[PDB]
């Protein structure tokens, strides 16, 4: 569906998520991956647009001429891949999986990939959890 936007265009309502959608599904079967990310021994393959779209960490690395030249990216090794996992999640779908268990690990993790609106909500969660 689509509606009549604030400027006159039409506008589609389904389609940034669409788009999100098709990227995950082509992340999903290693479809133009264009860079590793190694966090503690563990690969995640992944497509630098979006993460650029999404990091202002991974934003710096590949607006930088030596750097965007890369296909293997490492990480801090203090990171844990399960908080990575669950930010590069994020990153395609929208949807943030966080819990107690965590959350801290994800916060520390969003911090280090200067991903401020998913700071900004651990911080909440963690503020009304005390
Ligand atoms: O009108 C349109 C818009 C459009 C977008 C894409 N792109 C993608 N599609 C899928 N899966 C669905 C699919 C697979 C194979 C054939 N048909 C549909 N996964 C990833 C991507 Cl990138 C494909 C076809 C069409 N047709
Ligand atoms: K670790």
């Amino acid at each position: 569906l689509y509606f009549q936007g604030a400027d006159s265009c039409i506008q589609f309502t389904r389609h940034a998520s669409d788009v999100l959608l098709n990227l995950n599904r082509l992340r999903s079967r290693d479809i133009l991956t264009d860079v590793v990310i190694v966090v503690s021994r563990e690969q995640f393959r992944a497509h630098k647009t979006v993460l650029m779209a999404c990091s202002g960490l991974f934003y710096s690395i590949f607006t930088d001429q030596l750097k965007c030249n890369l296909s293997v990216i490492n990480l801090d090794p203090e990171i844990n891949p399960e908080g990575f996992c669950i930010l590069l999640d994020f990153m395609y779908t929208s949807r943030l999986n966080l819990r107690e268990g965590n959350i801290m690990a994800v916060m520390a993790t969003a911090m280090y990939l200067q991903m401020e609106h998913v700071v900004d909500t651990c911080r909440k969660f963690i503020k009304a959890s005390e």
